């Protein structure tokens, strides 16, 4: 079929290895928007960042949060899971391991719980999950470490996302970073990532761009917009 | 001596459609580039306000809720909480059934947010009159803000100083808006771009010539000149 979005990570995709926005990436996008081609930005990170991002960056498709668990979209939140177990792995944890610690940004989520990976490794909250017999899994992005629902994911959330657009999910080009992106790869049209990626999702790939970061969020854009007929 | 500057995000470092402008995200690089902390002020969440210090780079401590939430290496700090105001939204939305709040109420803490789109920020505060509730309903022109009344842009500067480690008079203060007094009151250096009212350009010490993104870009170079970090 025909790409009519781009869905898209924010940290490492488009900001710099700090996670500023990148001025290349910023453009690149608001020039995506002006072509008729929305953006929707997905992060790890909560839906009101993401939500805050996309007000300041500029972009008008929905965004997809919390690792596909949380969307917003014109003032609208959905949230695609609810937290019961995370807690009581959560107090299972606090009392076994009392340096272990989770996110400061946790009041602000509903759909997975966000852990310190330097304060306690994956496998050890693995154990405990196995332990306990609970329904969930936890990642480890090389940054923080998720736990939520076996069906939460980013693709899960773009599909959802794409429900709002009105579009199908493989009408959907995605540009990630990491690991984790194969999710999205799994449910879209086109599959970009950039060149600082893993290999296993550069294999999974249609295109890997010359440059990382930012430079390369703002590559993929263009090259998605020139491949599609936009540009 | 200006050791660091406070600076609102919409009107100021934004186009008037919200969008964070280049200019001005330049000028707030350049002065933390150059040793001098950018703290973010804002009548939106302390979320928001958190999501704009890092995609924008600031290291400064970031004021929200009008000065309600504080925030400053992931410690986040409100200065109030709710209460007489859900009393309050309980009347009005029993006389004005349409009537709504912002969908970012979930967010806050310190200050209940009523759309201006719905209703006058007069019947607000005549139905806070009539309760007699100790709060203070503003206009930002954005949005209705119902808050304690001494929650403010210049208390929450201050604290956010406290944190930083620096006196508020070592502030200098970049604002658009009446609110903004506050915040002249309390630091030691006032700016007001263009499009400012009147009553906040004679109070500053300077307005720029240019308005909104543009305008806060003028004033962090004019500062950082000022005060020799040229």
């Amino acid at each position: 079929m025909k790409i009519k979005a781009i869905s898209i990570d924010i940290d490492g995709t488009i900001t710099y290895p700090n996670r500023m926005i990148h001025e290349k990436a910023l453009e690149a996008i608001r020039r995506a928007e002006s072509l008729g081609i929305p953006i929707m930005l997905v992060t790890g990170n909560t839906v009101q960042f993401a939500e805050a991002a996309s007000i300041l960056i500029g972009t008008s498709g929905p965004v997809v949060a919390e690792d596909g668990g949380a969307i917003s979209y014109k003032k609208k939140r959905i949230f695609l899971a609810s937290m019961d177990e995370e807690w009581i792995l959560w107090n299972e944890i606090r009392k076994r391991f009392p340096n272990a610690r989770t996110s400061y940004t946790m009041p602000d989520r509903r759909a997975g719980l966000v852990i310190m990976r330097e304060t306690i490794n994956v496998e050890t909250v693995r154990e405990i999950i196995n332990e306990l017999n609970l329904n969930l899994v936890a990642v480890d992005s090389g940054f923080a470490i998720h736990v939520k629902k076996p069906w939460i994911n980013k693709g899960s959330g773009i599909e959802k996302a794409s429900e709002f657009l009105g579009i199908k999910p493989k009408e959907v080009a995605h540009v990630g970073d990491g690991e984790n992106d194969l999710d999205a790869f799994k449910v879209v049209g086109y599959k970009v990532a950039v060149a600082q990626a893993p290999k296993i999702l550069k294999e999974n790939a249609d295109y890997v761009t010359k440059k990382e970061y930012g430079e390369g969020g703002a590559e993929a854009i263009y090259h998605i917009l020139e491949k599609f007929g936009y540009l």
